[PDB]
């Protein structure tokens, strides 16, 4: 099914800077009984980051057992606690820094990558969809589409079905979306199964840093007035969307408010989000829901309450 509300569960791409580095401690797969927390919640779909240098050390070759058996298991306690997963190529257009299209991170290593992932997975009935690489951004821009359709043809090699989301230039803002998404007009999936996901967050650059508090004049549709670029662009190309990352501070009713105003948009569209973000090793991060000792985390009932009016049964928009 198409949930509307689901969450970020991050941690697997944790310290980029340790490779491979060490489970537990440069990065962080859900513990036993981590999902139930959110099954009971009325949480059914989460969105979760990985390493493209951790799944695959090395490029063309096989994915690495250890890492891989880690997100094996994370999938079957998703399945013990009904909740369908988005895998996340968490790579920023990137391969060891170097950007997908380049001499040194050929396209066809990027397909063979995506071919690997969903050989692997595609028989896992807990996997809802494959979000095929977290935010391109900056050299990264004008070789992505090219990138994304060697992505879109080798997971299509293996998985025929499943929904592929595909992101955007400038990590992939909903805001900026038309300035630079003409040039996906031209991917092409056999399936007919790409969905569009952006990323927006209501701070001042919308880097979701929340340096600043909302301040004065703090306008409560600026998460619509954001993602409105992005939903005009669906509905005149007749496609469909998604927003696979945004979240706020804990602090502010007023972060709440535009919060609020921007789900009853995406329902009134039948666009899904992903909050950013809960997860096992947040600590003090400001956007975490993930229940900590001295924190209180409205935005789950928020998310909530917006779950319980999701009749949508397809991505929007109409
Ligand atoms: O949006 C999350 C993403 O933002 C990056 O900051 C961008 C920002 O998105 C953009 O609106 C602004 O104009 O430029 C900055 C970059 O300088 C940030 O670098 C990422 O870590 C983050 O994932």
């Amino acid at each position: 099914s198409v949930d509307l509300i689901g969450i970020n569960v991050a941690g697997a791409e944790f310290t980029g800077g340790k490779l491979p580095g060490k489970h537990g401690t440069h990065y962080f797969f859900p513990p036993e009984g981590y999902f139930e927390y959110w099954s009971e919640q009325g949480i059914h779909t989460v969105r979760f980051p990985l390493k493209w240098e951790r799944l695959q050390p090395s490029l063309n070759a096989e994915l690495d057992d250890v890492y891989a058996s880690l997100v094996d298991d994370m999938l079957d306690q998703a399945k013990e606690n009904d909740i369908k997963v988005i895998l996340d190529v968490h790579n920023y257009a990137r391969y060891r820094k170097k950007v997908i299209g380049t001499e040194d991170v050929p396209v066809s290593a990027y397909q063979d990558l995506m071919e690997r992932i969903a050989k692997r997975w595609q028989g896992h009935d807990a996997l809802f969809a494959y979000d095929i690489m977290n935010e391109p951004y900056g050299s990264a821009d004008k070789l992505w589409p090219a990138a994304a359709q060697a992505g879109i043809d080798g997971v299509r090699k293996y998985d025929k079905k499943r929904p592929l989301l595909i992101e955007g230039a400038s990590w992939s803002s909903a805001a900026r979306w038309p300035r630079y998404a003409d040039e996906l007009l031209k991917l092409k999936d056999p399936a007919d199964n790409m969905v569009f996901s952006a990323h927006v967050f209501i701070d001042e650059d919308a880097s979701g840093s929340y340096k600043k508090g909302p301040g004065k004049d703090f306008e409560p549709m600026i998460g619509v007035k954001r993602v409105e670029p992005f939903v005009n662009w669906l509905k005149e190309h007749g496609k469909k969307g998604h927003i696979g990352e945004f979240g706020i501070p804990n602090d502010d009713e007023r972060w709440l408010d535009a919060m609020d105003k921007l789900l009853a948009y995406l329902n009134e569209n039948c666009i899904p989000i992903n909050y950013w973000a809960a997860g096992p090793s947040w600590g003090n991060y400001k956007l975490s829901i993930e229940p900590k000792d001295g924190e209180k985390r409205p935005q789950v009932a928020l998310l909530k309450k917006y779950a319980a009016k999701d009749n949508c049964s397809d991505f929007g928009p109409a």
